[PDB]
C-alpha cells in the first residue's frame, strides 16, 4: 500500500527493461507499490533532482553513474544507504557510504558487421580515418553514455579534444539526449556507427537469435561505468527507501539485470548462455568522480563548440 517512487530512465522502466521483473520481485516480496518512473536519462537525472530540491517526489533515483558521485553528494539531497558494502561486487572496488552499485559495463561503438566490412579498431581511427563511417551518440549534458563518450576522447585526446571533436562532428549524423533514440536509429540504419556498450550485441542474440552485431574492441581501451542508486534525505519513506537499495544488490534483483539491461551484475549471478560471445576490453580507463565534477562543465562547453 505505501508508495517508494523510483526516478529512472526509460530503457530501464521499459516493458522490455529490468523495471517489470523488480518491480514484482520487490512489491511480491516487500508489501509496498514500486513505483519506477522513467524521467529522465542519466546526467538529466541528477540536474532535474537537483531542481526539485525537496520538493521532489522521489525515495530513490536510480540510473546515476560512477562519473556522477561527486557532482550527486555535494548536492546534498541524497542520505546513506545503509546497505553493506559486501553485497556488491565491481571492477576496481567499490566504497561508497551512499550510492549503491546495481551493474556495471563499458562504453563501445555498435556496428552490423553484415553492413561494415572494416569497422575502427581504435577510437583515434574512428575519429581521424578518411573512411565515411556515419556516427550517432548521446548529448553528454543529459546522457550517461554520452557523458561516458565526452570522458573517453578526454582520456585519448587530453588537450586535444576539441580537434578531434571537429573530425568526429564531420562524421556525426545526429546526437540525441537519450541512448533509447541513438540506437533504434541505429538499428534503422540512419548510422554505421551509434555509442552504447559492449554487452549491447548480447541482446541481439539472445532475443532475436542474431549475432551480426558487435561492439568495436578499441585499443586504447574503453571507459567503464558502474550505475548507482541513492535514497533520497527528504524521502517520506526512508526505511522502505533503504529495503530497495539492498534488495537491489541481491540475486531477485540483480538476476534480472543480465536480460534486462544487458549489463554485467554486481552481484555473482549467472550470466545468460551468450556473454561469452561478448569482448571484455583488456584496459579499463575511469576518471576519479573528483576529477569529472571539477572538469566536466569545461569539456562539455569545448564540446559543444567544436560539434555545432
Ligand atoms: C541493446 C541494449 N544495450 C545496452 C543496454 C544498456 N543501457 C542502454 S542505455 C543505458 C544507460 C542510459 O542512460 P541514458 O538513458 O541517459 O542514455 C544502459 C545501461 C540496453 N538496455 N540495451
Amino acid at each position: 500500500k505505501p508508495v517508494l517512487t523510483v526516478y529512472t530512465y526509460d530503457s530501464f522502466a521499459a516493458d522490455w527493461g529490468p523495471g517489470p521483473v523488480v518491480k514484482k520481485a520487490f512489491e511480491a516480496d516487500c508489501n509496498c507499490e514500486l513505483k519506477l518512473v522513467a524521467l529522465e536519462d542519466g546526467v538529466s537525472l541528477l540536474n532535474r533532482l537537483r531542481m526539485e530540491g525537496k520538493n521532489s517526489k522521489a525515495d530513490v533515483v536510480l540510473g546515476l553513474d560512477n562519473n556522477l558521485l561527486d557532482a550527486a553528494s555535494k548536492t546534498g539531497l541524497f542520505a546513506k544507504s545503509g546497505v553493506a558494502a559486501d553485497a556488491v561486487n565491481v571492477p576496481g572496488g567499490w566504497n561508497n557510504d551512499t550510492f549503491v552499485p546495481f551493474d556495471y559495463g563499458y562504453f563501445a561503438f555498435v556496428y552490423d558487421k553484415n553492413k561494415l566490412k572494416n569497422p575502427p579498431q581504435s577510437l583515434k581511427e574512428l575519429v581521424e580515418s578518411d573512411q565515411n563511417w556515419r556516427v550517432i551518440y548521446q548529448d553528454p549534458r543529459t546522457s550517461t553514455p554520452g557523458l561516458g563518450l565526452l570522458l573517453w576522447m578526454q582520456k585519448v585526446y587530453g588537450d586535444d579534444a576539441p580537434q578531434a571533436w571537429q573530425k568526429l562532428a564531420k562524421k556525426t549524423v545526429t546526437v540525441t539526449k537519450g541512448w533509447s533514440e541513438a540506437y533504434g536509429l541505429f538499428l534503422k540504419g540512419e548510422s554505421d556507427l551509434v555509442l552504447s556498450y559492449t554487452t549491447s550485441p548480447a541482446y541481439h542474440i539472445l532475443e532475436e537469435k542474431k549475432d551480426n552485431y558487435a561492439a568495436a574492441n578499441f585499443s586504447e581501451g574503453h571507459y567503464l561505468q558502474v550505475e548507482v542508486a541513492a535514497r533520497t534525505a527528504a524521502s517520506k519513506q526512508p526505511e522502505l527507501a533503504q529495503k530497495f537499495l539492498q534488495f537491489m544488490v541481491s540475486p531477485a534483483f540483480q538476476n534480472a539485470i543480465p536480460t534486462g539491461n544487458w549489463m554485467y551484475p554486481v552481484a555473482n549471478v549467472t550470466l545468460p548462455a551468450g556473454f561469452e560471445k561478448l569482448t571484455k576490453p583488456a584496459t579499463t580507463l575511469e576518471f576519479t568522480p573528483a576529477e569529472v565534477a571539477a572538469q566536466r562543465q569545461a569539456w562539455i562547453s569545448e564540446w559543444q563548440r567544436a560539434v555545432s
